[PDB]
């Protein structure tokens, strides 16, 4: 049993409903004379969409059952005038792909569908709620994640109605009514006002567009924009990540690196004439859910901007030139800037396919160039789905002053990146001219990104899209695991905390999930509710969307159905609690603890000798394993006897004292306790067993579940440098064997500690898979009576 | 740098690759009048499918790079007369996938192609060559292991030719000129000669086609049936696993149950008529070669046969039965049994596109049920590509009088297979009739197969296809992986001493993996291979097919990319050695032990208390773990001074007494050692990097990398009942503390030892993941004076 969870269900009237069913031919126009037998039997046989003759179909009805001792065909042979609540989802549940016995008794199939989250209609005694059963049930989530009326679509339904040239909606959502074997895939080359190759020449950017050929018969789209550096070509550089192993270095050495732009070399501007793309894409949609909604006449374009393959240009990584560049994109589309069929520059083409409405859609770089762009009003930008995204590039690779890793990326920085996305350089011959400029910014990069000292600084600044947060004109969705530590979640928060105060439209998805999508999952319909979403926002079609489901939706991390609804996600959902640690190790909100308690860093010396892997260091870190957690202080509650969900960001003040004129201190929170928590990544249920549309492809369904017994889980941490104890933004000497108070903020969270658990606050420095990890000892003193932890709980 | 092997190219002569050329519309029909410049640039231009008109394919040419100081296009403007051998494959290698600087470098192209096996012409000084060039280079494997002629067809080079209803070939392969969003996927109902369910009629079976809709237009094409007992849905039944934790019993108590056949109710005849079949497919192609020659004019058919999904009958695991409803497919394929368009049984079909000409694919119960079938002789089967299965059911459950599971499969026998593929039941309408009949065949099932003892039968005797071998009538192709520890590469032993007697041509693959495909590695051109294969023995056409490769191709465990050709597997490819263990746990080719040396196993109780996995307490074991290796005695030899290949099947003579009047030994070979041995399974290279046609699917190019370290590796292993110890057919009673000599062979093997490594026999009896796990003690004892295993060495 799990909760296939239906947010995306509209509720529809009656005569709606019979105006829906008529128009997708399941219906018959004057249902009115039909009898009750002569219905059911329509309508049962119409979902079994892979019988092609009314003979097939007939025959198929024997191979359903409406109780233990009836099949469908013997019911129907009854002349059955009203068929009773348990004998039509004796059928209903085998149309949605579940089994007799192995899922479900013939005795209470309501029961079972109750307890799967499926809904049912308790009374089915005429024609009418007959029909309105029928309505409910191509509207129920099936077995495989999809609605039932998508299991037709992947059956062709839908294809009786391809050549008709239009849109047509179901319960508020578009479905798949084009022609799918005839979608167009080509390439065309925009031109932006960059010359980051410095050559004088605007930078071209190769551009991916798959629209449905109905656009050839005069119907204008919508377009679903990725922007993805990654999608001309992903340049493997892990061997190049910069040593993390050295000692820290004298922050007070910070001269503050500025910014500065790119030459412009303005583009020529369109004229209105168009001739066809010459080129057909090599490139794969990277999200399943675009080719669902290109299946239902979303087109989607892909473009990785300059530096990438076909494109002039370097990468500048979160650079205005990434934005720029990423959003010249949006400019063609709207019909506002000029694209060529070639890189020859000759002969220009336009997007006079699309109706001027674009969505992005996209995550980790694609999602995190959402937020950009969105800053930017470009004119066309609708709405951003933006997904495991950067808000704030100092975000993704420092913290608090200090160098602090994305999670098994240690030693990479702006500069790894924006080689890794250079894919220009694989054609070769662009290689000739490309390649020193790319030198050149390598070295640029190197230097600003400022390594040594990681402070913040007006080239930093640069990649702060929250500053400019007022520039948002888009209605907003944000999608995030609550444990990605690659892109870590700090990044949703604070732009959150920006969006949420602004008049559009806005939402939050918050999965279980890591650097990870939830497009596909058991527990909740993201791909209805992006349906109804992107049809309302670039369709204008008035289907409820803007009432349809909450504001935030945060899946439980103890039970993976659950899926909470809050107005907010912020501090404010739950109350203020502080915990003092105590001189015997342990965590009371009445903590009164005086010593000062000393530990000895030792870098990574240990670690290095050692060999572990660093996701080994950390889950033997958090337990507490001696050898690990020696250079650490552990202050343990009591278990609790109550859940309690920690929400929001916790607040560490802690009084430490360095035994070098320099250092840093990290802390962590952990749930203590050895039991059964979800799954890392989803489960893999059916793999390839969702249908894009008909024969276009196939997406995996997938949940989390219960995992191998762990002994503990990292519910958030936060890394400070001890010379910004007085400034975040300006370092300051500091002496050994000094006290200084540092109060900084922790990654945020909505983690529910079960009864009989422990919560564990852990101050240490060295964290081997994400600090620098130094070459010499350094022994840190805390005074516990001026050290404590304040977070929210609900 | 790895060798991208390459066995299936046909040496063909310039007048041959001219006309192959041509008429793939490469080489213009007068070549002879074209200058080199103008020859080179059309070709690199052809190449490049993904641009479509001339203009955009010039545009490209600026792209690619002759030299470090000099694109393609400024060569060609040059008005060149020849091309130096480094200009060309500085084009080549980038229209084969490859990177400058990152995989090769400018100034050595053709020794980069050299260390990956690339092919390269050293002299290219007039346009002959530059064409028998070019020829050789739409024949190369490219980076992501498909041949670029493959590549051109994914970017669609090949739809020109759609609609021309014909094969064409190339190189002697088949090649993707049809109208693959076309290709027709039915569903139609073949009736058996069988009544497995009980019912006096006929068990029909459905079967699903997928053929080019080039058949609708006269064209006759060939079929690669796949006899899948899973196709129809797979039932999870892992929790019904019978118990294994049990003490050993008397085998005497062996009373040899029989096998007795279904009643048969003969189908009725064809007829002359056919009607179109009236349903369309719903499972895929579970192989992505099928789909890959789907898309080159060869049919794929698929079928569950009895007790699967829309069919009649029950599941009888290896029985018969099972061989008899999964031929009576190819009869119809044939034309000579018939089929209806659904289960009313009043419309016939039939199999009228079909050239008559059969070959069997797929792995596992898919491979199984090809040696049977061709057991039969059946009539239209020309060739099997068996890969992973069984040839005798006894040795996939059983073992030397014991009961011994495949690898994670403790307690699975005929009787959960049987309903694991019994996915009738998930027609809940058939349910009401199928539940008693699948009951009936469980009791029957749970009986004859007999856990209590573990012996030999009559029973079992009918599930041994190796004992009409001599039924063989079609060529012969078996696949295995070396480390397949479900079903254990004996199987494929065995019956190739039978296959390889045989006038029919025949060939053999092993591959490093364990129960895995190898159609898509980056070491060997497997699927170009059976192109070659299946175009020789379905479409008769004389490509060489015949004598284009070694008859056994084997798969090195120390390099991933060395194939070792060899003309048998067999103790004959090496030579005989013995050793003998020592009484201070040595084991010498000299070793003169005498002592009698005892262990005493503690079945599955301290593993059970432990509550560790089965595979970890496999390596743990096989590493010599204290806790877990005291049960047993281990024999090493010293380091070897030169790398040895153990080859065959060893030997072990054993004489043992035991504490209880019953019974069981294992026996292990291992090599030890720390190294970084392969991976267990490919590592992903180029996620959906292949394309199966145009627009028609994808695979994965893999390959066997170095792991991270590991102590050791299990080279081969076998069991055996003491009982058994006079005759593997039949049980003795035994005294406990009596001597007896036990004579068995190892699973076969082919495992280079490397210098530096031991060799160690490990003589054991409770084996936690493969024998049953007793809830006693019982102590061996083992006279060394009289213990040797001997093996064969190469
Ligand atoms: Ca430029
Ligand atoms: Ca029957």
């Amino acid at each position: 049993h799990m909760k296939y969870n239906q947010y995306a269900y509209v509720e529809t009237d009656f005569q709606q409903q019979v105006k829906e069913l008529i128009d997708i031919n399941f219906l018959p126009k004057n249902y009115q004379v039909w009898d009750f037998g002569s219905l059911l039997a329509k309508l049962v046989k119409n979902a079994i969409a892979e019988a092609k003759t009314d003979a097939a179909k007939n025959a198929k009805l024997a191979e359903f059952a409406v109780s233990d001792h009836q099949t469908l065909a013997d019911f129907l042979k009854e002349k059955p005038t009203e068929i009773g609540t348990k004998q039509f989802y004796n059928v209903a549940l085998q149309l949605l792909g579940y089994h007799v016995h192995y899922d479900y008794d013939f005795a209470d199939p309501t029961g079972f569908m109750q307890r799967n989250a499926l809904p049912f209609l308790q009374d089915i005694s005429d024609n009418q709620k007959l029909i309105s059963a029928f309505y409910r049930l191509l509207n129920t989530r099936a077995k495989n994640g999809q609605i039932l009326l998508d299991v037709m679509a992947g059956k062709g339904y839908f294809t009786q109605f391809w050549g008709q040239n239009k849109f047509k909606f179901f319960n508020g959502k578009s479905i798949p009514v084009f022609d799918t074997n005839k979608v167009i895939r080509e390439v065309v080359y925009v031109e932006t006002d960059l010359d980051t190759d410095h050559d004088g020449k605007s930078d071209l950017i190769q551009v991916t567009v798959f629209r449905p050929e109905e656009t050839n018969k005069g119907l204008k789209v919508p377009a679903l924009y990725t922007a993805s550096p990654y999608f001309g070509g992903i340049i493997a550089n892990e061997k190049r990540n910069h040593n993390v192993d050295e000692n820290l270095s004298d922050s007070t050495e910070w001269n503050d690196p500025q910014y500065v732009h790119s030459p412009i070399v303005k583009a020529e501007k369109p004229d209105g004439s168009s001739r066809p793309a010459t080129e057909e894409a090599v490139h794969k949609s990277s999200y399943p859910l675009n080719e669902y909604m290109l299946a239902r006449g979303f087109a989607s374009v892909f473009a990785g901007a300059i530096g990438t393959r076909g494109s002039d240009g370097v990468r500048i990584t979160g650079a205005p030139e990434e934005t720029e560049s990423a959003a010249a994109v949006i400019e063609w589309l709207h019909g506002d800037r000029v694209a060529y069929t070639d890189r020859t520059r000759t002969v220009r083409t336009t997007a006079d396919w699309c109706n001027g409405n674009i969505g992005m859609t996209g995550r980790s770089y694609l999602g995190t160039l959402q937020i950009a762009i969105a800053t930017t009003g470009v004119k066309g930008l609708k709405t951003v789905v933006s997904e495991a995204a950067i808000s704030s590039w100092y975000d993704y690779y420092r913290e608090h002053g200090s160098v602090i890793a994305p999670e098994a990326c240690q030693g990479e920085d702006l500069d790894l990146l924006a080689e890794t996305c250079q894919s220009n350089l694989w054609d070769a011959g662009s290689y000739l001219k490309i390649k020193p400029e790319y030198d050149k910014m390598q070295k640029q990069l190197r230097e600003k990104e400022d390594r040594n000292t990681g402070q913040y600084s007006d080239f930093w600044e640069a990649g702060n899209y929250r500053h400019h947060a007022d520039g948002i004109k888009c209605s907003w969705i944000s999608v995030h695991g609550l444990n990605d530590w690659n892109v870590k979640p700090k990044n949703v928060y604070k732009i959150w905390q920006l969006v949420k105060k602004m008049p559009m439209k806005h939402h939050l998805f918050l999965h279980q999930g890591p650097h990870y999508n939830m497009n596909n999952l058991v527990s909740i319909d993201f791909t209805d509710l992006m349906n109804l979403w992107f049809v309302h926002e670039l369709l204008g079609i008035e289907n409820n969307a803007y009432n349809q489901w909450p504001t935030v939706m945060i899946q439980d991390n103890l039970q993976a159905d659950k899926w909470h609804e809050e107005p907010d996600w912020s501090n404010d959902l739950g109350q203020e609690k502080i915990y003092y640690p105590t001189d015997e190790g342990e965590l009371f909100q009445d903590g009164n603890g005086k010593a000062q308690k000393s530990f000895t860093d030792v870098g990574g010396i240990e670690f290095k000798k050692a060999g572990i892997s660093e996701s080994d260091w950390q889950y033997k870190f958090i337990c507490g394993d001696e050898k690990w957690a020696k250079p650490s202080l552990r202050f343990e509650t009591d278990e609790f006897t109550h859940p309690t969900t920690i929400v929001g960001r916790p607040e560490v003040k802690v009084r430490v004292s360095a035994s070098l004129p320099k250092g840093e201190i990290s802390v962590a929170l952990v749930e203590l306790g050895e039991r059964q928590r979800l799954t890392a990544t989803p489960k893999f249920l059916m793999h390839g067993g969702q249908e894009l549309g008909y024969r276009f492809g196939t997406d995996t369904l997938q949940e989390f579940v219960p995992d191998k017994k762990t002994k503990a889980k990292l519910i958030t941490k936060a890394h400070m440098n001890l010379q910004n104890f007085k400034d975040m933004k300006k370092p300051e000497a500091i002496d050994a064997d000094k006290f200084y108070d540092l109060d900084f903020l922790l990654q945020p969270t909505y983690y529910t500690i079960p009864s009989g658990s422990k919560l564990a606050l852990i101050i240490y420095s060295t964290d081997q898979g994400m600090t620098k990890r130094p070459l010499e000892d350094e022994t840190y003193t805390i005074d516990l009576a001026n050290t404590e932890i304040k977070f929210y709980e609900k």
